[PDB]
């Protein structure tokens, strides 16, 4: 199974002659291209999910961290011939994770999205949860990443699980300790194909070795075939300020 | 079914810090990660074919235009468990195809390469034609193509066709019209990804409509899905001049 992790960026006219409806096609073209499983989506208002169902062959489930339906969201995009949902839900980063709310260190409300999927040919579930840890500090991402390990203990100790995402956090930060008391990080265990970073601020000639390393697919109870960052590009930009990166798994 | 046809441009020391030494492990990573059931190269002189075998996961069928097995070649590469070679065979684009030789138009030999291939599934065989025209000018274009389609007219009227290469022609030159009386461009037949050009000459900062479009998948019996001008890069370079041009094809 392919599934991938894009950062999306988020529609901001600070983008000025690059922000969202001059990126649209070239990202959700992108995506229709590499046509995978699923991909969970980060940094997308309500706009941008419009157009990832209008303009990608995906179906998308969202949700957005204002609780209004008009804030900024994550999405999870899957192809049902491919995989099909059988749960979904989402929760804050907080104290209080039912209701839209901002955990104590956090400098915005931020939520977790997950679903509960079945490969067409498989017969046993697996989890799926769309990361997108708090930029601010550390000591956010890492009580970000503990609220969500908390509320869906119980379903990752049950299933096989992906947590994809943006958490914000180059490999040497706790967070990363922390989920590695579960989970490992997919790119170590195969062939990676591509730059390790995948962070590049919408820098076309940007170095690689000068690339931030913030996003990441971490896997508990699959078999890594391979693992890419893409480079894709549109006319001397990117699409997106990430990569997307990708993953090539199997169920144990 | 994905295949692609890749220029991955000829060992010279002419390109010094970026000649064939320093772009290997670049092409022919490229190579296993998009993972086609097929893809013609050109431009391999013996040691590249030599690499191609080493460090892709395809099998490798090659010739060269010098005869002594010394020269600058042609591959198709393809992998065993999705398509079955069982019939190859080379000429030489002169008025004596069958040994090496010069047409009187062209400035050095220049082969074709072909295969008749059977995909897995299917129980009908197909033609492949790896196709690599003189650059010298038009006329020994059209000439060269002429050979091909004289030397294989029984070939390619009895199997569906797949005529891949490079073509050193933009798409106005007479060599295409006259390949366009039995084939058609599949860039044109179907949603195609990436620019239209695949030539960039190295420059990784080259505007898409400043690419030259000299590479094509011709097709003659077959329905495109799709096709791909990929534009993977390697820390601020290109592994090849040319950009692999895929496309996937269904039987009819």
């Amino acid at each position: 199974m392919k599934i991938a992790t894009y950062n999306v960026r988020v529609d901001t006219e600070y983008d000025q002659d690059w922000q969202w409806s001059f990126r649209k096609e070239a990202v959700c073209q992108l995506i229709n291209f590499h046509d995978w499983s699923l991909c969970c989506i980060q940094e997308v208002r309500p706009n941008q999910v419009r157009d990832l169902k209008a303009y990608t062959t995906f179906t998308c489930l969202s949700a957005e961290r204002e609780g209004d339906g008009q804030g900024e969201g994550l999405a999870i995009l899957y192809n049902e011939q491919k995989v099909q949902a059988i749960d979904t839900g989402y929760f804050w980063l907080s104290e209080t994770p039912q209701q839209p709310s901002i955990h104590p260190e956090a400098g915005c409300p931020r939520i977790a999205l997950w679903g509960l999927f079945k490969e067409t040919t498989q017969n046993t579930p697996f989890l799926v949860i769309n990361v997108h840890l708090d930029h601010i500090s550390a000591h956010a991402r890492l009580a970000g990443m503990t609220v969500i390990l908390e509320e869906l203990h119980d379903k990752i100790a049950q299933y096989p699980t992906l947590l994809m995402g943006d958490f914000n956090a180059e490999s040497g930060e706790e967070v990363h300790q922390l989920v590695q008391k579960k989970f490992q990080d997919s790119k170590n265990l195969a062939t990676h194909y591509g730059p390790r970073g995948t962070f590049q601020n919408f820098t076309y000639t940007k170095p690689w070795a000068e690339l931030e390393e913030i996003d990441y697919i971490y896997v508990k109870g699959w078999q890594v075939q391979q693992t890419a960052s893409l480079t894709d590009s549109i006319d001397g930009r990117f699409p997106s300020d990430h990569f997307p990166l990708e993953a090539e798994v199997a169920g144990e």
